[PDB]
């Protein structure tokens, strides 16, 4: 079942129950997979993130660049680029006007059964 933009579906709001809502648009996310020098890996990071190149500008760093990433503390640490990714999602209004951004996995159509 593709998702289409004005449908109305089940998804959970940010109260985390499930509700109505309507999809309003079809977007890209792009995430940017890197490994750390420490060897550990991100694989959602955003372009904006790498802060020793400007990604938004000029598009994802070569394959095994050596970057510098602002993580989710505020820090930066030194990291390698693997891999960027496209990543089809869903703008979802609730009734009370309320918007979430999720993967078409967290999307249900009005006829199926919930999880």
């Amino acid at each position: 079942q593709s998702i289409t933009a004005g449908q109305k579906v089940i998804s959970k709001h940010k109260n985390g129950r499930f509700y109505q809502c309507e999809v309003v648009r079809l977007t890209t996310e792009t995430f940017y997979e890197v490994n750390f020098d420490d060897g550990s890996f991100s694989d959602n990071l955003y372009p904006e993130d790498i802060v020793s190149q400007d990604c938004l500008q000029f598009g994802p760093p070569a394959e095994g660049e050596v970057v510098q990433v602002r993580w989710t503390d505020g820090q930066v640490y030194g990291a390698k680029f693997v891999a960027s990714h496209p990543i089809q999602m869903y703008q979802v209004e609730f009734e009370d006007g309320s918007q979430l951004v999720v993967k078409r996995d967290d999307v249900y159509t009005l006829d199926e059964e919930l999880p």
